[PDB]
Parts: structure tokens; C-alpha cells; sequence
């Protein structure tokens, strides 16, 4: 399959070089697998998501996503224009309030949720978390991501926006989840983004174009954007067969591009996330 004038997101995770806006993926595109986002959940009701998309659980009063963020991570997982696996489901987990903050307990709670939800879940293919959020270290919520990972769930989290290391940021210090650093379309570290040996892999992370709430479009930022190229990256690999939960990042690092980027500190790993597609 191939989506012309793509944006140069998932163009890149299906190219050996930048600079194009055709993004190629096997047909498959997902199904069969879930995509649990942990945000300020998903607009279900757009458009972009074809009845793929729907509310699990919240924390709050709503499980509307009155911030967009949820949104638009979900989108980049997801959705049929701005999606790595367009066929996949997207389950929302609201563990962020409308403002983007959110209690490291209720965050923790939300991953012990999904390790025991995901019974509850079709997914023959297998289930992927998008942690598009973190803040300061804590041993609490590097365990609740590391159960995670334990019980079956291809755990991808954001390196974080701070410009240091991520050693001092959880879930981003969590070494058996997957840390994703965030790059340009110039395969450019972003100036943000965060780096260290905790890291794993980048993604496109600067001016990802991807859905918002109310049924409209926008590009933003961060590293919580490109955790979610990671995660619509093993959800597609998983249907594919090429690789399973424990060994998904593992996977990723392995076939990723190999020092392509520019800007990235001595000891950080020079992977960007590729889909390796042959069409
Ligand atoms: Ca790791």
C-alpha cells in the first residue's frame, strides 16, 4: 500500500532517506492488533478513526477528551490519514485530566489497567501501550511500566521534552520499555528532545500532523509524538508476525536506520524507527 502526499512522519518510517511524502506499509496495516493510549483520551466520534477508536476507562468525570493531546497521539497510532496501522484498535485510557497533568497514581493505576483490560480485549496479534506522558523519576511508576511490559504489552514511552538525559524521567527510565527520542524531517535530533543509554529508538517527533478534537487537523511537537510512531510501529510489525511483545523494541532497534541522525550525543543510540516495507 502506499498513501501519496503522506505527512513526513510515516513517509520516514518507511524510508531509508528523508525528504519524501509517500508512506509505504504492508497491507495488514494493523489489523488485528490493539493500541491501548494512555493520555487524555480519544475523540472516538472523528472521522479519522473509522469505529476504531473508543473509551475504556476514566479517571475523571468525563472520558471526553478535552484536551486534544490524547487525540492526537491516537491519531498518529491509528488513523486512516495520519496512521502508521490503519486498521488496528485504539483503546483510550484517560489517565490525564483535560489540562495534560495527572496524579503519578492515577497513571499507575491506568497501566495496571491495561495489563489486566487487555483480557478483556480482542487482540490475536498482540497489544501495544503508547505512554505519550512522564515527569520526574519515580521507582512507582518505572514498576508500573515494567508490570506492563511483564504481562504482555509492548510498553513505548516518551524519551521526554527536558533536552537531557532520561535517565531522570519516568516511565522514560524504565529499561525494559521502550524510550523514544524524538527527530525532525531533516533527521535532525529535535532540540528537545531527550537522549541518554536509557534510549531505544527515534521517531518522527517535530511538526507531526495529526487529528484533533472536534473533528479537525493540527501539527504539534514532542517526543509524545513520536512515541506514538514507535507504537503504530509494533502493532504493525506484531500482525505481520515479525516479532511478539517482550521482543518488539528489541526488534525495532535491530531493524531500524542505522546513523542517519544528526546531533546525537555521545553514548545515545543512532536508531530511527523504520518499517523496513518492500513494496
Ligand atoms: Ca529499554
Amino acid at each position: 500500500a502506499a498513501q501519496t502526499n503522506a505527512p513526513w512522519g510515516l513517509a520516514r518510517i518507511s524510508s531509508t532517506s528523508p525528504g519524501t511524502s509517500t508512506y509505504y506499509y504492508d497491507e495488514s496495516a494493523g489489523q488485528g492488533s490493539c493500541v491501548y493510549v494512555i493520555d487524555t483520551g480519544i475523540e472516538a466520534s472523528h472521522p479519522e478513526f473509522e469505529g476504531r477508536a473508543q473509551m475504556v476507562k476514566t479517571y475523571y468525570y468525563s472520558s471526553r477528551d478535552g484536551n486534544g493531546h490524547g487525540t492526537h497521539c491516537a491519531g498518529t497510532v491509528g488513523s486512516r490519514t495520519y496512521g502508521v496501522a490503519k486498521k488496528t484498535q485504539l483503546f483510550g485510557v484517560k489517565v490525564l485530566d483535560d489540562n495534560g497533568s495527572g496524579q503519578y497514581s492515577t497513571i499507575i493505576a491506568g497501566m495496571d489497567f491495561v495489563a489486566s483490560d487487555k483480557n478483556n480485549r480482542n487482540c490475536p496479534k498482540g497489544v501495544v501501550a503508547s505512554l505519550s506522558l512522564g515527569g520526574g523519576y519515580s521507582s512507582s511508576v518505572n514498576s508500573a511500566a515494567a508490570r506492563l511490559q511483564s504481562s504482555g504489552v509492548m510498553v513505548a514511552v516518551a524519551a521526554g521534552n527536558n533536552n537531557a538525559d532520561a535517565r531522570n524521567y519516568s516511565p522514560a527510565s524504565e529499561p525494559s520499555v521502550c524510550t523514544v527520542g524524538a527527530s525532525d524531517r531533516y533527521d535532525r535530533r529535535s532540540s528537545f528532545s531527550n537522549y541518554g543509554s536509557v534510549l531505544d529508538i527515534f521517531g518522527p517527533g517535530t511538526s507531526i500532523l495529526s487529528t484533533w478534537i472536534g473533528g479537525s487537523t493540527r501539527s504539534i511537537s514532542g517526543t509524545s509524538m513520536a512515541t506514538p510512531h514507535v507504537a503504530g510501529l509494533a502493532a504493525y510489525l506484531m500482525t505481520l508476525g515479525k516479532t511478539t511483545a517482550a521482543s518488539a523494541c528489541r526488534y525495532i532497534a535491530d531493524t531500524a536506520n542505522k546513523g542517519d541522525l544528526s546531533n546525537i550525543p555521545f553514548g545515545t543510540v543512532n536508531l530511527l524507527a523504520y518499517n523496513n516495507y518492500q513494496a
